[PDB]
C-alpha cells in the first residue's frame, strides 16, 4: 500500500482527473480554483480548465488581459491551484508559476457572441455603469507550470503524498 | 434586475447558502476553499464549516494549531473564502481577517476518537514515519470576519455585486 508503485500511480490519477476537466463540463476538475496574491492579502476565484499536460507540467486557463488577477500575476506571478473532487475522495492543492501568453485569435473567432462581448465590454469588477473596451486582444491565456501537488485520498485511513519538482517522486506525509 | 431590492436579496441568498452549509453535509458549503498567504506564494484548501453567523458576518472553522495554515495565518491575518455552488449559480467570493482562538474543550470532549484524531497525531505535513507531537490543547478554532463578499450570479447574462462591512449595502459590478 505504501509503495512508489502506489505512489506513481495516485499522481497519475491526478492528472487523469485533471484531464476529465478539460473533456467534461459537469466534472469537478473543470472549474478549480486559482489563488493569486492580490492588493491585500491572497484572492480566490474559478476558471474553466482549458488544458492539462503531466508531461509538461502544465495547466491552461483562458482569461481577460483587463482583469485583476492579470495584474496580480504580473506583479507576484505566485499562483496556487486546488480542487476538491468528493465522489473520488480527492482533494488536489498545486503550487505554480503562472505564465501570460497571448490567445489564440482562432479561438477567439469561434467563440459565442456573448463570450465574445464579454471579452470587449467594461474592466471585470469595475462599478458599474462603466465604459467599455472593445480590444479582441483582451483574450490571453495562463499556463501554469506546477511545482507540487499535494493530494488528500480521504479513503480509510486519510493517506496524502507531496510531489515536488524536479523530482516528482512522492512522499507520503501525515493527513 | 438591478434594483437595491434584488442587491439585498441576493446578500440574503448567500448567508442562506452557508446556514445550508453548516446543516447539510451534501452542500458544497459544507466544504469551502480557504487562501492563506503562505511561506512561497498563496495556498489554499478545503475546511468544513462549523458556524455561520450573518449578524456578526463570520464564518467559523475547526483546526489543529500544529498546522501550517494556523502558521500562516499568525504571519498575515488576511484571508480569503470561496464557494462554487452550480445548483444555485452562484460563486461566493470572502475577504476576511482570521483570528486563531482555543477549542471549547467540552467539545473535544465529545468528539468521537476518529474525529478527536484530527487534532492528535504528527503535525499535518510531516513526512512519513513521523512522531506524535504533544503540544497541549491543539483543537483550535478559525473565525473568519469577514469585511467583503464579491458575489457572481451565473444567471443569463451574468450579474455580480460587491458587498462591504459594515453596512453591506452592496454595488453593482461588471461580470
Ligand atoms: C463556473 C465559473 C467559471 C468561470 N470561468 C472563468 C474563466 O475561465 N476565466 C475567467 O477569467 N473567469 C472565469 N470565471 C469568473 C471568475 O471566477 C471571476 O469572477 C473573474 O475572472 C474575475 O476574477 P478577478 O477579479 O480575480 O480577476 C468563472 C466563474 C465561474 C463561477
Ligand atoms: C472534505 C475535506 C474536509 C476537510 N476539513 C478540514 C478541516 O475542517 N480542518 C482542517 O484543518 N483540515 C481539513 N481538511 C484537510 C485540509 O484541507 C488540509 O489537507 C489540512 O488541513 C492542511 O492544510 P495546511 O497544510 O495548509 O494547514 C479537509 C479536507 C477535505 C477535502
Amino acid at each position: 500500500g505504501m509503495s512508489d508503485t502506489v505512489l506513481t500511480g495516485l499522481l497519475d490519477t491526478v492528472w487523469q482527473q485533471f484531464g476529465r476537466g478539460t473533456k467534461d463540463r459537469h466534472h469537478p476538475a473543470r472549474h478549480p480554483t486559482l489563488a493569486t496574491i492580490g492588493t491585500d492579502g491572497p484572492d480566490l476565484r474559478t476558471l474553466v480548465l482549458r488544458a492539462a499536460s503531466h508531461a509538461e507540467a502544465t495547466l491552461e486557463f483562458h482569461t481577460d488581459a483587463a482583469s485583476p488577477k492579470v495584474a496580480h500575476i504580473r506583479r507576484d506571478a505566485r499562483v496556487a491551484i486546488h480542487i476538491w473532487i468528493p465522489k473520488a475522495s480527492l482533494q488536489v492543492r498545486a503550487k505554480a508559476i503562472a505564465k501570460i501568453l497571448p490567445g489564440d485569435p482562432n479561438l477567439f473567432a469561434q467563440l459565442p457572441e456573448a463570450a465574445r462581448m464579454n471579452y470587449q465590454g467594461p474592466v471585470p469588477g469595475t462599478p458599474l455603469p462603466a465604459e467599455p473596451d472593445a480590444t479582441p486582444n483582451r483574450f490571453t491565456r495562463l499556463i501554469c507550470h506546477l511545482s507540487e501537488i499535494d493530494v488528500l485520498h480521504l479513503t480509510t485511513p486519510h493517506q496524502r503524498a507531496v510531489y515536488t519538482a524536479p523530482d516528482w517522486r512522492g512522499i507520503w506525509v501525515s493527513p
